[PDB]
């Protein structure tokens, strides 16, 4: 498992708890220097424990599907929440066992169905610690509205930083102060299984991309991703959803 605390979180702390995270993540090949990430895992091998601790010591577990990083639901003290979708729901026969009960989300887990519930999209969002410090919270008390909210929150947090250098960049600015994500931020969340597929396509293509990737950059401009040798991947993503998932 893996631990966050943010009773005394700073940019330094984040940063380990990131790189744990990502240390967690099973992988037994590399392409182009970059975790690829399994198939399939069997079982219960198949979820990583996160522990999160708010600011005043509550606690919540959240259950990670290891092979692409999709959270799948989380135990807050004795009950156990699910996101409407059958991933989750199998995932719900392997972790929180023992929860005295167990809610099904209202709504799956992508980005789209959680805005809606959430009623803003994400570039509205403040994202943060902080703003991780409030998502803690919020679960540990079932309200679905707020936890669409406060889940949009935690897979920015934890999954797309984890994924990506520059996104655990920009949380670690917003140490002490929340502030929306920037538009680049939103695009590289968007296009992860598309740069996956492509930095794979590329193995056998001479570092091409078969088709480019459309991204934002640091300045808000639109740039074109064609070829392995770009920043985005020489520097920023830091895991590949296998293609066997794409
Ligand atoms: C691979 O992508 C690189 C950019 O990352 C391309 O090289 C650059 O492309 C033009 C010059 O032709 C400029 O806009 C960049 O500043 C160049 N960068 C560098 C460092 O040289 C390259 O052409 C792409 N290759 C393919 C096959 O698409
Ligand atoms: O936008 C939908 C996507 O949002 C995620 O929660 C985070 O990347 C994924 O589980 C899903 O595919």
């Amino acid at each position: 498992d893996v631990s966050f605390r943010l009773s005394g979180a700073d940019p330094s702390s984040y940063g380990m708890f990131i790189k744990d995270l990502r240390n967690a993540l099973p992988h037994t090949e590399k392409v182009y220097n970059i975790p690829l990430l399994l198939p399939s895992v069997s079982g219960a091998g198949r979820y990583l424990l996160m522990h999160l601790f708010n600011y005043d010591g509550n606690t919540i577990t959240v259950a990670v599907d290891v092979t692409n990083v999709y959270i799948m639901g989380y135990l807050a003290l004795t009950t156990s929440y699910f996101f409407n979708e059958p991933a989750a729901d199998l995932a719900s026969q392997y972790v929180f066992r023992s929860a005295r009960r167990k809610i099904t989300l209202p709504y799956s887990g992508n980005y789209e169905r959680l805005q809606i519930a959430a009623g803003k999209p994400r570039e509205k969002i403040p994202i943060g610690l902080p703003a991780l410090d409030t998502a803690i919270s919020t679960l540990l008390h079932y309200d679905s509205t707020a936890a669409a909210g406060a889940l949009l929150v935690l897979i920015q947090t934890t999954a797309e930083a984890a994924r990506f250098k520059y996104i655990e960049q920009q949380i670690q600015e917003r140490a002490y102060r929340d502030e929306v994500p920037s538009s680049a931020t939103i695009s590289l969340e968007n296009s992860w299984s598309g740069l996956s597929k492509q930095i794979q396509l590329a193995q056998g293509n001479n570092g091409v991309f078969r088709t480019p990737t459309v991204l934002v950059d640091s300045k808000g401009n639109r740039v074109q991703i064609t070829n392995v040798t770009s920043n985005v991947v020489t520097s920023n993503i830091q895991l590949l959803l296998n293609t066997k998932n794409i």
